[PDB]
């Protein structure tokens, strides 16, 4: 496509990114040839349109190439490396030429790079009768310090290194390092640079997109290279950060790609926080009444007898939490087999604005999918906006099911219709 | 003596170097062992007494064993270094090594430190048909990221390795680097960290205190190693640094006592700018009564007649910049052979408050130290007080030289009679 | 020692003191004389510490003196003092010749001091039947006002006086009132200074550290004089302050030995809020398996079935809240007399890092003192450093006792062993 | 008049007051008293108009007062008063007294009150003979802390008292003080509150306004206790003030008569700096031909030959700075004797905006006042507005005198027409 044709693409992603902080796991592999240079450029980049970076690198591969080489046999406890003090060593020369490297590919193609005493480390210990030594982990991440320096605008480099209130200094793993980190500036994206293309399901696919469950579920037959990832993923998640991305850094441009694209290569995973949604039985009937009578009350709703609910109770799904109903929502058959309707959709005041209304509709489009409906309509006096911004089209009456337009001239309510196609 | 008498001894240099800005040059030899530990011990605190520190270090004496050691030799041009792809190589090793050590000192004894790409360098190029290679200069120092950190109150640390836009890496000079970056930063100190406790004069004693002239001639006999220090200290003074010392890293706590003692092991170097101060002669007449006329007629000064000033010229002192007249100062002498009195000083009120004064007063102190005379007097009406803060004792009338205590009584004036005792 | 020694020694000190805020209640006898001039000289330099200073000072000896000497006779009730419209008229004078003095005097040996209108008061009103009058308490104090000065590096000084929204002006007590803003600026430490070297105990020993309980009970058999100082500063602390002390402000340089030196002359009370340690019995069983079962889980502890819990319950001491089980830990003992261990060590990950961890050590620790043990063992696979940093230097598996080498080496777990010794 | 019409008068002196500071000069006398009580809900409101404040007290009255009472004499040299360290001892007194009670009466009718240690003083020394003693003078103002206060919305109070760095304590001279700070802080506004209605002319009246130098000319035959008044008034003047006023502080809300209304009881003079205005003659002509040649060339001037010029020269006026020519401007007369007409007014482009034009118009304004002229046209194409916001009122053709209504025609440029009428 054209260049203005590309730029209105990404412009959505840029809105988004912008002063969102990004925080990103460098496999140290990319830190050699002319793919830091192209790694520096598109980091660069991202500098210049708005997004807080904060970057920390691996050293593993390196450490070990100079083991077996030099003669010594490196070892891995649960995953993690024994480092000893000629490990940690090499590991300290390491940082020190690869922040210098990466320092020169960003001035080659201004941009402001910061790096400080951030990470203090304490040991791993032992691990299954091993002594790990200088194996360490992030005990505290100095997190005024960070956001300090990203305010400022400046890229924070982070070597894989942290230290101890003894005057000792730790290796530390960068995948564990990049997760903690993240999670310290609650940061709305980790993402991790590989040498892979990302995840691959059983059916030797990549992955596009996968929920903390489902990835959590290929973990069990994956290879341990992955299965790490994929945990520390699944932690940086549930400790809040928005997003974690795994992607080729070998693949160039992928980082552009992935962040300002629809589509975009490699994997991503998120975790849907739990909401309870199930069928309603003759029990929540109080309860739903208690939620939709202050709504019929008001006209927003069509009035539904304690009678009627009672046999229609299978048409309707209740969102729970603690045994506390806060929503609930209808799906509505007709002669037409092709039709649903979204009907007598609410949630309670105290627990609106969470996303609940959202999930009660995603819920009932996937009951109308299952029974083979594909238009699904939803007609309302003043909430007709909110299923424009969802996938609706405005429809004419002459287009509802026969039945429902019928209701629909006795109403005399003129609602708004909307309509929303259903897909294979 | 007690620590409550140590204390207070060291509060007005405390007071002094508070939120002042030191930049300091460490040799690398000292960044290795229990020296290390030290040295960031001191630094640590200095920290905490709230001046604002930069810190860049050497890498030669490490590059150069590594040199001889692994076969290799070391090569200098007009006293800088070639530094081959290996060597810079290495150099981006060492300082990792470096920055690591030290850091880990100092959280073995919170304080902040931080490390930027601050430098973009260039290549010195060929030096007498050597090419130097990877040896670089300071070509741009990223001044205001620099200032930024350091109202943050962060400790700013700096490898010896700048960039350029050509995404090269070079290795500089540290001595050179130190003063470059001091006189950006208008730091009001710069430090040099030696192995040696100074700059010995001739007679094999070390010099305490130097001015960038006694300095500069003490470098024609020097080892050329203190030759390229005292030009880079003599470079920094012109081009803004208050105060550049050369101390001895190797002597456990010499940094504290340079900083917080009166005496201070090791030796300073300042510039004070030339002032032309010189015997009067016929043509000054008209200016020097030009500057008086004005303050004689406030009755600050006694009146004094063309006539007397054309039979008195040779007590007067003279202080010009560019043919314009700005000072004058008289020493009158007497029949007791101790006693001289500063008579007659005026700045105009245009120069006033640049240090006039009291280059005056010490040039006649200088006079009046020539010719035997040990206590000198001063008597004003309206500006005593200076005299107080200068060396001077308020006197009575009946200690005057006879002569003066009679022109006293005569007077009708009362002014106030201060002294100050001029020694061997 | 030497100069470096004794600024080595404060350096801690220093680090701990800086940016915390100090409240300092000074006597106003204190304000008067040589020693005037030395409290400023300490002060200013605490200033350049860069310690946030709050300066109230008194003013009842000061009265009491005008009084009696001018005829009249003071009074007073529940400790406070009848002020009546004169005193106050004279406390207001005292106030403008302290506050003049102490400019001076810090002028004499740059730093910035400010007051302000920062205290509004009510009267005191009637007590046991007197009219106390001009009598006030603080009734608000102003602490955005006061916080902003003290964040712009000014030093706040107090008169004992404070205002009414009546226009009226009372006279404060100076203990009251130093405690009172103190915990309005949630002060890190209040400074009491007095003509005395601090609270003796009852065998006229000088209490170096005391407890806010041990205080109190030093209270009934006490001089009203010392009563109602240690009440202000009981006070103080249950109000948030971290720490008051109570100095001889005669006593040349006390301030700074107080502050930065190990010992510190004079008396500090603390308080350590009420944890609940107790010997475990049959009952906490099914709280101490639902702690440390997660844990021997992890591999962290070793596993103790609930039998041996049942018959080994007497070494096991339980940390608890409101009846619910935060913490556990068991003193094991041996064959060998001298040794101890620590064992079992674990506090719940919601009331971690609350200082629960070293308080069921610290219990422990007593008991294992109580039984004549000396060597206090504790052996992790991922703790070790938290002992380190508490006491205990790192240990070899033969020095042991016997059966724990034993356990030791069938185990297969490695753990690293620590000691610490107990002393009489 | 109605509160809502007094509210709209003092609307633009509101608007003008505020974000500009005004340093108050206190008489001590009014210290004292139901005046002391209005005087601070006059500045209480004044504060809360946004009006930054700074207020300095006198103390002579007291001390002369405290002296002859208690038997002994003062006396003053040159206007300053022989203050000795007794009357300094009750001088810091009377300071700690007068705050409380301002602070008190300023409760009594939140607004926030600050005092520092701002003034560093000097002695003044000897004065004709006479030893001052504690009578100093301000050596430095610390301005920047004042500034910083004042930006915080904070009322300044300052005692008559500055500090040396001896540790001495020196009696200051409101007056001079009070002229002295308001320079520093370039103040818009000098304000003396005293016990009179103001400067009186010889004729007994009120001089109303006045300018630096018809002040000085009332000195000459003035009481000494308001000649140094003035003289500080236009010291103040010549070193920046924009205005400073003389009030009777004992005049119940003159103060807020003399800031927020048109006429304003009290006194006030300013200093218009000198312009040099005067006929042209025949050398100017090359310079007024430079200067409106540009100007006639874009047709904004009538085109006016050298000749024409020639023989018209003395309608003309010149503005001019170091024999340079910045401005010119014609008075043209007609056959009816009450007309006249600015015409051919001009000023450089460079020299513009600097009050040039103004000035110019006055002059001519004078001019025609001189030759019984009352109505005054102006005509132009591009300028008009100009004139609109200085006097004038847009005309009719018809209106003009005849022949320049028939030049007017004439012309083909149709230029704007505007009349001001020039009174008795
Ligand atoms: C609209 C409801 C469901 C959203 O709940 P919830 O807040 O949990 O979902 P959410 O977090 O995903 O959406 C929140 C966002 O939506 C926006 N929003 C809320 N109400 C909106 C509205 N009326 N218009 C546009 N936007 C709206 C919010 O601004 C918020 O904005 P944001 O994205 O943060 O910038 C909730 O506000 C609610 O329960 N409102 C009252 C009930 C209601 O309006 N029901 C109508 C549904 S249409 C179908 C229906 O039930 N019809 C009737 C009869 C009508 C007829 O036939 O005439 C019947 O079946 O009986
Ligand atoms: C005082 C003079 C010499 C200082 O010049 P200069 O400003 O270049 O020196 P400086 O920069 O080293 O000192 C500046 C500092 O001194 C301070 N200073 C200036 N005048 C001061 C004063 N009168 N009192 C206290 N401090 C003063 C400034 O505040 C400034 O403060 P800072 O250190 O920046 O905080 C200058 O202000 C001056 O020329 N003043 C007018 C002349 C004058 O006062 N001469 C008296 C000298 S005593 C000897 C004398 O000439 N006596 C008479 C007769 C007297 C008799 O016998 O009765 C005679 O021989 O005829
Ligand atoms: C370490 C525990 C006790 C501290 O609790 P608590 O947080 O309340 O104490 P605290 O507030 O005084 O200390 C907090 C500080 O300690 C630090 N810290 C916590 N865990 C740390 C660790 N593993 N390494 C270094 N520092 C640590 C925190 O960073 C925090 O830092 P800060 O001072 O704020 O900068 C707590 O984290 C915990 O319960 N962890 C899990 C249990 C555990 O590790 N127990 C081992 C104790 S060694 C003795 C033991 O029980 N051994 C086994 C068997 C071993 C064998 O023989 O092989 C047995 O008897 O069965
Ligand atoms: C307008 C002149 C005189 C003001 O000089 P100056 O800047 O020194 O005075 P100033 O500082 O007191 O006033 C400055 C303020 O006036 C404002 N100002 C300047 N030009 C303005 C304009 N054309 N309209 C409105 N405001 C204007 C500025 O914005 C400035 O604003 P501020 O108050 O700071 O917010 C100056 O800009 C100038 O020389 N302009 C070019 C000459 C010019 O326009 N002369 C016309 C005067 S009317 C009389 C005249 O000479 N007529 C012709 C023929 C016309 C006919 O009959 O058709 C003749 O006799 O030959």
């Amino acid at each position: 496509d054209s260049f203005v044709a590309h730029f209105r693409e990404a412009a959505p992603y840029i809105r988004q990114m912008r002063g969102t902080t990004l925080v990103a796991g460098i496999d140290g592999r990319l830190l050699e040839g002319g793919t830091l240079n192209k790694l520096a450029a598109d980091i660069g980049l991202l500098s210049q349109l708005g997004i807080r970076l904060v970057l920390i690198h691996g050293a593993y591969h390196f450490l070990d190439r100079l083991a077996a080489a030099q003669g010594r046999t490196p070892h891995y406890c649960r995953g993690l490396r024994v480092t000893d003090e000629t490990s940690l060593g090499q590991a300290q020369q390491f940082a020190g030429t690869v922040r210098s490297r990466f320092e020169a590919a960003l001035c080659g193609s201004s941009v402001p790079l910061v790096s400080g005493n951030f990470l203090t480390a304490r040991p791993i210990g032992v691990i299954d009768g091993t002594d790990m030594e200088y194996a360490g982990v992030i005990r505290k991440t100095d997190t005024a310090a960070l956001r300090f320096q990203l305010d400022a605008g400046n890229i924070v480099w982070m070597p894989p290194l942290g230290h101890s209130y003894g005057g000792k200094t730790f290796n530390l793993d960068m995948v564990q390092a990049a997760a903690s980190v993240a999670v310290s500036l609650q940061a709305e994206k980790l993402v991790y640079l590989t040498l892979s293309d990302g995840i691959s399901r059983p059916d030797g696919t990549l992955a596009e997109t996968l929920s903390a469950q489902e990835a959590q579920s290929l973990a069990e037959h994956a290879a341990s290279e992955t299965r790490r990832l994929i945990s520390s993923a699944v932690a940086a998640l549930e400790g809040g950060v928005h997003r974690v991305q795994i992607l080729n850094g070998a693949a160039d441009g992928s980082l552009l790609q992935e962040l300002f694209t629809r589509n975009g290569i490699g994997t991503s995973i998120a975790k849907e926080a739990f909401v309870s949604i199930r069928q309603a039985h003759s029990g929540d009937i109080p309860h739903i009444a208690a939620l939709i009578r202050p709504l019929e009350e008001q006209g927003i709703l069509l009035h539904r007898s304690r009678e009627y609910l009672e046999n229609h109770i299978s048409e309707f799904s209740i969102l729970e939490h603690d045994g506390n109903l806060y929503g609930c929502a209808a799906l509505k058959t007709f002669a037409e087999a092709d039709c649903g309707e979204i009907a007598c959709l609410a949630v309670s005041p105290q627990a609106q604005d969470g996303g609940y209304g959202e999930r009660l509709l995603a819920h009932i489009i996937d009951k109308a999918r299952g029974i083979g409906i594909s238009r699904l309509f939803a007609l309302s006096t003043n909430t007709g906006e909110w299923f424009a911004e969802r996938g609706f089209q405005t429809a004419s009456e002459d287009e509802l099911p026969e039945t429902r337009r019928k209701d629909y001239r006795s109403n005399g309510r003129n609602s708004h219709i909307l309509v929303r196609r259903l897909h294979r």
